[PDB]
DNA sequence: GGAATTCGATCGAATTCC
DNA sequence: GGAATTCGATCGAATTCC
């Protein structure tokens, strides 16, 4: 449907802590740093997962950011994997970082619209599709 | 009725193919 | 390498089965 179909980023992004996606379980978890939605901005992709991969990897590229991180998760989010969340704040088998957008995409959200975009946990993501 | 399989929105990762 | 395709996943409302 929508988030496969290509699409161009766009979006300022947020300036961020050094305990980022510390709060990522919380309403709508943490948003994308302005200092990555720079370097992200008016590039082309292919689809959601090709801007996911390329997003992560972006991170990984940052001192500031990548400095919060695991060595191990760094590891993944150099290629493209997302970060592993805390135990306490993964669901079932979904334990990596969720992207969720703020304005769905079947009510007409930016697919790429990083101001649209935000970083949660699995937990708190299922939460959303359900009000709570 | 009420338990069971499906469906359809929302996700990320692995495999296939050129 | 990179793009497209396919496989896994959790959940609630929805449909299917006795």
């Amino acid at each position: 449907s929508k988030r496969n179909k290509p699409g161009k980023a766009t979006g300022k992004g947020k300036p961020v802590n050094n305990k980022w996606l510390n709060n990522a379980g919380k309403d709508l978890g943490s948003p994308v740093p302005d200092r990555i939605a720079n370097k992200l901005r008016d590039k082309e992709f292919k689809s959601f997962q090709d801007f996911r991969k390329k997003f992560w990897e972006e991170v990984s590229k940052d001192p500031e950011l990548s400095k919060q991180f695991s060595r191990n998760n760094n590891d993944r989010m150099k290629v493209g994997k997302a970060p592993k969340t805390r135990t306490q704040d993964v669901s079932g088998k979904r334990t990596s970082f969720e992207l969720h957008h703020e304005k769905p995409i079947s009510q007409n959200g930016g697919v790429y619209d990083m101001d649209n975009i935000s970083v949660v946990t699995p937990k708190r993501h299922i939460d959303i599709h359900r009000g709570k």
